């Protein structure tokens, strides 16, 4: 079900939590511009109903962590959250290893990236989970690969979810019993695969979708950004994607793309 | 094989024609702005090299066709290039009637929305076909869906096509043997279909690609051209695409989408 219309408080919602923690990811990949103004729209609510939150650097090269640091934020590098496994780039490998540094019952994920994040949108996006049952997974939406790549994409393989108006929203939230069980996709594919794999596995019925209220990068990306959501999304539709990057034109370039998916975290924690 | 350099005159061109005649077909709907300019730009050519061409009308209600006669051209409406058999909506459709109409053993497709072409474009398409041998098809590159959707998509799933730079090209130009062979994808397909099943029956070498120099719509389309492009597409490819139209969103807007295809020209003329 869909809540066009959200309004839940931090004094209720944090009452009806009931001993379940809630951990909140933002993951980050050099936004030091940004990241201080999406860590303070959301550090009031630590220690009340968000119980950890965490930045998740995957190998900042700017000012990010020592920002982040200044704003009250655990920063974890990609390293210290699963030592032991060596680094992968992208997206996907920095949310799979934030798993391994949280503990909450519900995980919360965060664009780092966002233009001044409106306080209540961790609020938001916890709302159904915390006052709903058989809600697992809570994507936002506000206002592209999503309007020609994603959203195209599923009517075709997967109408039944064609109704989802932001796939690849980097703001949601889900259980942790529900991300450990998926196996997660690399770089910019973790999205629509956690989409579809909770989907498949647990129907239309344990997402819910949120309204965030209101809201980027270059061709040369996207035109990469695409073609992994595209071989995520085949790949779980049973279609045998080729593993050949897109090249792009003189003179040529060609990106990489992975048909290498995390396990679920279950997996690596014995 | 690339002309990254086109260089032929009219007068060699002509001369290398041998018999052979070409004709050229403007699909057009609702163009009055650039109908008049992409006409003019071509019109020089017609008694030499160019030895037809006409305007593929498929249904405007704006002056397109007045403009266009006025510039003494031909127009044809899609109920005239095929009496018998009621009119389909979409490019795919006019593309496809426009075979019936014409009678050069070279059909050269030109979109009409073109500001301000190239006088050269004509001669630099139907380049190879002239002078080499074994090309049946040969598309235009210069200078999206196109860098999105189906550049992407030829990565994954017919990826010795990543190479063609611009897969959706409107100017285009072929053997009246091999366009009366295939079939016609329905709308905004037609392209995609035409590239794959050349490939796919004839090979990477009756391709040609010719660069023509350099060089607009709303998201509310694209959104549907992109669908039909992914449908014209995986159904190339044998993947079963659902049929479901795109939706957009409140309010509501669904798009149509086809799995229908138009037979090869043959079948219609026995
Ligand atoms: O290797 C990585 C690790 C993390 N992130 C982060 O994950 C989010 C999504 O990145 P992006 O804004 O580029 O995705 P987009 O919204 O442009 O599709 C950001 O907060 C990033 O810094 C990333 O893009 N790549
Ligand atoms: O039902 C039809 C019949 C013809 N055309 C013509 O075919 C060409 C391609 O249309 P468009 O420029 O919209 O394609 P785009 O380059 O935007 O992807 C134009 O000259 C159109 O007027 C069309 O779009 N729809
Ligand atoms: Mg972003
Ligand atoms: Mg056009």
């Amino acid at each position: 079900t869909t809540w066009h219309r959200p309004g839940w408080t931090i004094g209720e919602l944090e009452a009806a939590k009931a001993g379940r923690t809630i951990s909140v990811v933002l993951p980050a990949l050099n936004e030091e511009a940004t990241i201080e103004s999406v860590i303070d729209s959301i550090s009031p609510l630590v220690d009340g109903l968000v119980d950890e939150l965490i930045v998740l650097d995957s190998g900042s090269t700017d000012d990010t962590e020592i920002r982040a640091i200044a704003s009250g934020a655990r920063v974890v590098s990609r390293e210290q959250a699963l030592p032991e496994v060596p680094v992968r780039p992208g997206k996907g490998e920095a949310l799979w290893r934030s798993l391994a540094a949280t503990s909450g019952d519900i995980v919360v994920f965060i664009d780092s990236d966002l233009i001044n994040p409106h306080p209540l949108f961790v609020p938001w996006l916890v709302g159904p989970l915390l006052t709903g049952e058989g809600i697992q997974l809570v994507k936002s939406f506000y206002r592209r690969v999503t309007e020609l790549v994603a959203r195209p994409l599923l009517a075709a393989l997967r109408p039944e979810l064609g109704c989802v108006l932001q796939p690849l929203s980097g703001e949601y939230a889900a259980s942790r019993e529900l991300l450990t069980s998926l196996p997660f996709a690399p770089g910019y594919g973790v999205e629509i695969g956690l989409l579809i794999d909770t989907f498949d596995r647990l129907g239309l019925d344990a997402i819910a979708q949120v309204n965030l209220g209101v809201r980027n990068r270059p061709l040369d990306e996207l035109g990469a950004m695409s073609r992994q959501v595209i071989a995520t999304l085949l790949s779980r539709c049973g279609i045998p994607d080729s593993g050949v990057g897109l090249t792009q034109f003189y003179t040529r370039h060609t990106w990489p793309v992975s048909l290498v998916d995390r396990p679920p975290m279950k997996v690596m924690r014995p």
